[PDB]
RNA sequence: ACGGAAACUUAAAACCGUGUUGCACUGCAACCCGGAAUUCUUGCACGUCG
């Protein structure tokens, strides 16, 4: 019952497309105007942990609420059970879960399987 | 032979020690790769029998 940093390992896939844009990018195709969150150094396709965060904060603030009804209208009006884990200015928390950064792990598989 | 003639205001001592430009924040909401074009017009299973 002291200290521990539980590490949470896992592979998230994309099964469909994924979209999640960066606005005004540097990538300087064409119409890679809308652009993915890419890697600045290999130009791999990412993932940022706020939108990580950004999706379960918001995807718990109307499934804890939208059933306690009141509706939790700002990112510190959300119950304590939520915001004790992502953080808030109420109390002034340092969160409790930090949702890393993630990047292309396996670029090498899909030049396996013939993906140019 | 001038209350004269000589003499360093001098020697050392750290403006240092404790201190995150930090904590809450979806690059998100809306759109059909969609509408009009004949696989068609010329064409006989037949010439051939002491």
């Amino acid at each position: 019952t002291g200290y521990a940093k539980i590490e949470i390992t896992g592979t998230i896939t994309v099964v469909t497309g994924l979209h999640i844009g960066a606005g005004d990018g540097f990538s300087a195709i064409g119409a890679v105007d809308k652009p993915v969150v890419r890697d600045p150094l290999t130009k791999w396709p990412m993932i940022p942990g706020t939108s990580l965060k950004g999706k379960v904060r918001t995807l718990l603030s109307r499934q804890y609420g939208a059933d306690t009804e009141t509706f939790y209208r700002k990112p510190n009006d959300d119950p304590a059970q939520i915001r004790r884990l992502f953080g808030d200015t109420k109390e002034y928390k340092t969160g409790r879960l930090v949702f890393r950064d993630t990047k292309l792990t396996n670029k090498d598989d899909l030049e396996a399987r013939g993906a140019k």
